[PDB]
RNA sequence: AGUUG
């Protein structure tokens, strides 16, 4: 047994044994990283099973560190500093990191143990991983173990608590205000707030500071930085992302949650095309974990939770089903069997297996899109199925009359490398590399050659 | 849009 706070000295041996796959179904709280996940990594390490703990964000990476310290683990995140020797039995990493070196030709270790944590991750490259982690384990070469509080099939948005929780629901405010929201600032203790862009989250915070308020905000390009300021500092507000959507121990009084979001959709519609769709309420599972950032004091039994509207289950139209089944179909077993998607997240959508397997030169120009260029899974793919080498930039001149891309109301012009003038006009359209003002920096500077 | 290297 254990007292609160020190780990288990027992672990179930069900757990560690080939050909069995684990779902660990806790509740926020419940103390999967701060007990069960050391007593996991204690007893691995006891066995000598080869181990790879997969983290879904450098947030639950870090909130790992705190519960693994002193554990002779490789750390292969830029969340986590680490002395390594290289004789370590264990690799911490991202669910993406994995997913990517997967498909980077590079060989991965082979693991007799792998613990996937928050595996409910709708991450493209997440699912693609547990698709593979299921078909290792399927075919005897693995133990795994998924631990989530929002497994596949959980609807619940208000699930069980360490402290009571009071769900409040009020209109929240997507962009700066002025007056009619007295209760966000009056209120005398911590909030962490969820908000959907970088850029609704810097309206709001450089509105909350305005009021007086000592404001961290939370996000990929910020979080090495304004991460650890969370802990030992005290603040009054925390506008984040989804970073902190799964993991993060704040230690904050209420949550602020419009449970809105845009999200990839793939359109039959016409020609195949991406868009952005939303705002758009989120998944049961991420209102639920928004939620449980907070009421995980036994000791602070006054904790709130101020959300706005209903959760939309359906999440199908969503891109990331498709995109995983694309990153998926083009990763092998040394033996050669194709993986198949773990099978709860199986017919998320049509899907004909190696429908998007693709040849030789065509899958490393595929992978090399991802990395080297920064394009989506979606436009990466579309492009390297059509032949076309990584330098070739002429498809982002040569589709049709409707492909040209507009900014200010102007027609894009892009001087190229060699210096040629000619308007932007993707083969293929991608919102998510357009529809912010940065992201479409990044593919003029793509398509003039300068990445 | 987020996230990961």
């Amino acid at each position: 047994g254990s007292a609160m706070g020190e780990p288990d000295y027992e672990v179930d041996e069900d757990i560690f044994r080939k050909k069995r796959l684990t779902i660990m179904d806790l509740h926020p709280g419940a103390g999967k990283t701060k007990r069960i996940l050391p007593s996991i990594v204690r007893e691995a390490l006891k066995r000598r099973l080869r181990t790879l703990i997969l983290a879904p964000t450098r947030v639950v990476a870090a909130e790992m560190e705190e519960a693994l310290r002193g554990l002779p683990i490789r750390y292969q995140t830029p969340a986590v500093k680490s002395d390594h020797t290289g004789r370590e039995i264990v690799d911490l990493m991202c669910h993406a990191t994995f997913t990517t070196r997967l498909l980077s030709s590079t060989r991965v270790p082979n693991y007799n143990l792998i613990v996937m944590d928050e595996a409910h991750f709708t991450d493209p490259c997440s699912v693609a991983a547990r698709g593979y982690i299921s078909t290792r384990v399927e075919m005897g070469e693995a133990a795994a173990i998924f631990m989530t509080a929002t497994p596949p099939g959980s609807i619940d948005p208000f699930p069980q608590s360490n402290s009571p929780i009071e769900d409040i629901e009020r209109e929240i405010p997507e962009r700066s205000w002025n007056t009619g929201f007295d209760w966000i600032t009056d209120y005398q203790g911590k909030t962490v707030w969820f908000v959907p862009s970088i850029k609704a989250g810097n309206d709001i915070a450089n509105c909350l500071r305005k009021s007086g308020k000592r404001v961290i905000q939370l996000s990929r390009k910020t979080f090495d930085t304004e991460y650890p300021k969370t802990k030992l500092t005290d603040w009054d507000f925390v506008v984040t992302t989804d970073i902190s959507e799964m993991g993060a121990n704040f230690r904050a009084g209420r949550v602020i949650d419009p449970r809105r979001c845009l999200k990839p959709v793939i359109l039959t519609d016409g020609p195949e095309r991406v868009i952005l769709a939303g705002p758009i309420p989120v998944t049961p599972a991420s209102a639920a974990q928004r939620r449980g950032r907070i009421g995980r004091n036994p000791a602070q039994e006054d904790d709130q939770y101020v959300f706005s509207g209903d959760p939309l289950k359906n999440d199908e139209d969503h891109a990331h089903w498709t995109e995983a089944k694309m990153l998926l179909d083009n990763i092998y077993t040394p033996e050669g069997i194709i993986p198949t998607l773990f099978g709860p997240e199986r017919e998320k959508t049509q899907a004909i297996d190696g429908e998007f397997r693709l040849r030789g030169e065509q899958r490393k120009t595929f992978v090399e899109l991802m990395r080297r260029g920064d394009l989506p899974v979606w436009l990466s793919y579309k492009v390297a199925s059509a032949g076309i080498s990584y330098k070739d930039r002429e498809w982002c001149f040569t589709g049709e009359r409707n492909n040209q891309i507009l900014e200010e109301n102007m027609e894009v012009e892009i001087w190229t490398r060699e210096g040629e003038k000619k308007k932007l006009r993707p083969k293929w359209l991608d919102a998510r590399v357009y529809a912010d003002p940065m992201a479409l920096k990044d593919f003029k500077e793509f398509a003039s050659g300068r990445k």
